[PDB]
């Protein structure tokens, strides 16, 4: 087979951060073809360059092995389509059919990849080194992984109108704060019979009336969103099972010239400043609802924004997401194969 030589020549490419802006544009399905089948080539290619650096005590695990495998038959599937003629609405649909099945294929990459982080500990350690390591590369992996998928709905939900694809123009974040609240206190309610209760405040700098909308993907909001509110609810709850008062959870949504920010407060007793970094760890919260702390800042980051955690030990905790206000300043970050 050739899927090295592929590998090695769609890494010599630098995968193409696209804007919010650019997201919304969409020309035709045979631009979104033409684009896609050279895109996702270089941005599989510029991953699976970076796998094959990891250690060969890494590498050689089942669980990394497993995952390679799949990105080597979703390259493969591609290329097929490489020489195609788009004009032939058959090459288009058959693709739709190809970036599905590809996105089935990943669907357990999370747990696939923490299982060998597990077997690591088990195996190596969780040493500092091993952590930062493991840090660097899983938050790159999953990054890519957030930023294929993207791409990949964006075709698949459009070429089968309010809404584009996963791209909501018109998204009321205050909206989105409440479903991530009302489905993280029915599961509070059925785990603890009791969940704190909610209070939005909303700070239009510019427009104190207007409420808060933007250009966002909803699903990457709420994945957040539900994350903190988790959080927040085991917090609050189980810091108050000796007391007879919930504190409420307080989210603040404030919009400033470049800055959406969506502040989630608690009172459930805090973090010391000290262990606030492991939250964030891949290792540390590896063990044996919703897509991990880790992985909530990914997303934030993905359009330049990002998520911070600051506690008050003994009185609770401050989560804010930190988006960008305009649709012009949400590109795509990236990671990037080069000498670094
Ligand atoms: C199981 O009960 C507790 C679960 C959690 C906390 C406290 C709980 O008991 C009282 C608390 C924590 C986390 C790590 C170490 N010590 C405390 N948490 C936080 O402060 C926190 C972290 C992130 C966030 O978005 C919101 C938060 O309130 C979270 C976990
Ligand atoms: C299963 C996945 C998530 C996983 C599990 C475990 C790891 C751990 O990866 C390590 C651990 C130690 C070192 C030190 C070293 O010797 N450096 C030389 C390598 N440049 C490098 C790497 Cl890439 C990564 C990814």
């Amino acid at each position: 087979g050739s899927a090295p030589k592929y590998i090695e020549h769609f890494s010599k490419f630098s995968p193409s951060p696209l804007s919010m802006k650019q997201f919304l544009d969409f020309a035709c399905e045979k631009t979104s073809f033409t684009f896609l089948r050279q895109e996702l080539p270089v941005r599989l290619a510029n991953i699976m360059k970076e796998i094959n650096l990891l250690p060969d005590r890494v590498l050689s695990t089942p669980s990394v092995q497993l995952v390679q495998s799949w990105y080597v038959q979703s390259l493969l599937d591609i290329m097929e389509f490489l020489d195609k003629d788009p004009e032939d609405h058959r090459t288009l649909s058959q693709f739709t059919d190809a970036l599905v099945t590809i996105r089935n294929r990943h669907n357990d990459v999370v747990p696939t990849m923490a299982q060998g982080v597990l077997e690591y500990k088990d195996t190596y350690g969780d040493d500092p080194v091993s952590n930062q390591n493991i840090q660097y590369f899983l938050d790159r992996f999953y990054l890519s992984r957030i930023s294929i998928r993207m791409l990949i709905n964006q075709h698949t939900l459009i070429f089968d109108p309010k809404h584009i694809g996963s791209i909501d123009p018109n998204c009321n974040v205050s909206e989105v704060v409440k479903d991530a609240y009302d489905m993280a206190k029915l599961l509070c309610d059925k785990y603890y019979m009791a969940s704190p209760d909610l209070e939005i405040q909303e700070i239009n700098a510019a427009n104190s009336k207007q409420p808060i909308h933007m250009v966002y993907v909803p699903s990457h909001l709420y994945h957040m969103l539900f994350e903190l509110f988790k959080n927040a609810m085991r917090a609050t709850v189980e810091s108050h099972e000796s007391s007879l008062i919930l504190p409420p959870i307080k989210v603040m949504v404030a919009l400033g010239e470049e800055d959406l920010s969506i502040k989630m407060s608690d009172r459930g007793g805090g973090v010391p400043l000290r262990k606030i970094e492991r939250l964030f760890s891949y290792m540390y919260s590896t063990a044996p609802f919703g897509y991990g702390l880790p992985i909530s800042r990914l997303y934030a980051k993905y359009f330049q924004g990002d998520l911070q955690l600051f506690s008050m030990e003994g009185f609770g905790t401050d989560a804010v997401i930190y988006l960008k206000a305009l649709s012009t300043d949400s590109v795509e970050r990236l990671p990037v194969y080069n000498k670094s």
